[PDB]
């Protein structure tokens, strides 16, 4: 007997245009509707294709079907931390409070440093990727990765709790190349409730998903 | 206030020559005083770097350092893995047991397809890097994936379970390009008790670390 | 005494709306403008930090600058092979003759096949990256090769001939996420008697930028 | 009629144990037979996955055999320069002179700051890679560059004059973790002669193989 779990695109937890005028909901309803979709898709696919060879069904190029494995897979969770880590202007944006401003200051300063750190690695990803905000359970400290594609740099074992997308097509219909301007603006959706639950697990040495 | 968290070299839990003949002590010795060390030097030289930023002493290109940070730090935790992942034969070399043994029937059909899958992805990893077993706690699955260098493709989130490295330096005095071999002869120092117990960590929603 | 030699942006040879209906003016004028220009900049500001190093001046970080500069010059030659191997419709479209089409006959065995393969190689880009037709030195023969961002997978030594852009940013605002409809559509502006030029030096063992 | 041109291995110009004690016979002999017939058979073997999908007789992942290509293809390009890059200890190995010293002052102010950005771009290479010396076209100047793998950050239509070989398998047989020393010691060994029938090429706007 041969198993794969499929993987399916989650709802978002708002309205597309809930994050407006920050993200359109013209960006809103593509980046999910068409672009996390094809995470799901291509994630699934990959998947099939090492059944069918896990089954002897098939030959198979491993690496070829593990690259697209691995970009896919990590499209589709980044986007499924993405949506959540974002809230409505109200429930997003403003400082963060509880232990996530706390462990900010302690590792970063202040949160204006922070913020200053995860923008400028965020503005400065060379082609298209992430920033994002991990905690590393090795040493038990936060730390600021770039992420390139969906696939390159991250850290083996450590768990997202704040990711930005800044992939062309998370912007670009609304703030065209200025990458810049749509890096400050979305700091007005961030969703500290969020992020503070992510920190929470792992701050108990738990994965931090499935909240 | 500002602060880091910094990386010490781990000592082997065996001897330099408790692997051998399978893997050489020269091989050992190196890997571990040399080519781990390096790594943790590097990540500490990157948070140095950082943590000088984040007090607003230096300036930075957080591009560059981030790119050190993912590379040294993923250098030192696949390694810390690694160790801990082999065992003098008898002791390690076996087929799996318990839950890993379970897992493995699931997702592959039988070890023998599990042994095989991995083989091939060590094997035709593409310059140098690892073959790794993960948890992937989205959908809850078993996965092979293969690492280049030390950073690239790993699944966000997910849990190193078992890892193979096939940087030339594994093994070149000892195989010489003779990769194949080299995969083939470390299935008989493999610890499925310490692959079982990452496991178990996994399956309970923690980091498979510390354990 | 050092010296570095400084890039400069090229200008279009047609207006920003020349390619219309196939490429809209908006995305020529921002592509130029904006993204062709920022490579320029990233090219000449890796080799300022290139010189001072050569002048004993000032210290560096040699893989940094070095992963810059070839980001960015890649950036810089691949748009100035990119607008000239376009035309606006008439000059541009259509099928290519002369030795051109004979060498496309030879390898791919017709103009039908090399389209598709071609179309293929560049709706299949996973992330940023371009499509390229290159004649290959060594053993003289045409290739299609996959490029990510400006400077993965390039062939040393080998010519461009023909180049079509898929990063997000040459097709979003028209095209949305339908990247397979951009690259149909650009076949109607390709400018074959450039392509044609190019191939003419290579045959003969040149570079084949200048003419 | 489909039309595919084969590679083939390239006889060394000299000895196996012709250029020690600086690199080693065995290196030598393995780096070449296994090594780089290896890169030989790999871009041969995607040529044919190439061929067979242009004749419409088998499908294709046309994105994995064109980087499998990229990769066996620069591979083989790569090694093909490196060995008469290279010459007997006297017979080649000193200082530059003619139109490639001249060249080397102009832009690196002098042969000793030349050899110090190439030697530290070397050594710094992450993970695999090159150091390789190029004429650049457009701008009609040289650069150093670092490649990663065999095909990672070319420049584009760039001629490869000089090139050195940090794979762990280029030295780790004698140099161990060693790959300072080793870059210091293949100065004793490179072919100027060479390097500057290469650059001779570059500035007749040719190709710089063959000769
Ligand atoms: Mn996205
Ligand atoms: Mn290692
Ligand atoms: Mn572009
Ligand atoms: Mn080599």
């Amino acid at each position: 007997s041969v198993t794969t779990k499929r993987y399916t695109l989650p709802p978002l937890p708002y309205a597309y245009n809930a994050l407006e005028p920050y993200i359109s909901a013209e960006i809103m309803q593509l980046h999910h509707q068409k672009h996390h979709q094809g995470y799901v898709n291509g994630a699934n696919a990959a998947l099939e294709k090492l059944e069918k060879f896990r089954k002897g069904e098939a030959q198979i190029d491993i690496r070829a079907v593990l690259r697209d494995l691995s970009f896919h897979l990590n499209g589709h969770i980044l986007h499924s931390i993405f949506w959540p880590n974002m809230a409505p202007p109200g429930k997003g944006g403003g400082k963060p409070g509880g232990k996530i401003a706390d462990l900010i200051n302690k590792f970063f300063g202040s949160f204006e440093k922070f913020k200053e750190e995860f923008s400028q690695a965020a503005k400065n990803v060379e082609g298209v990727g992430w920033a994002i905000l991990v905690y590393e359970p090795l040493e038990e400290q936060l730390l600021i990765l770039q992420i390139e594609k969906h696939n390159l740099m991250h850290a083996a074992d450590a768990q997202v709790l704040l990711a930005l997308d800044v992939w062309e097509h998370a912007y670009y219909l609304q703030y065209k190349n200025d990458r810049g301007s749509y890096v400050d603006n979305w700091w007005n959706v961030v969703n500290w409730d969020d992020v503070e639950r992510r920190l929470q697990k792992a701050l108990n040495g738990q994965i931090a998903l499935k909240l």
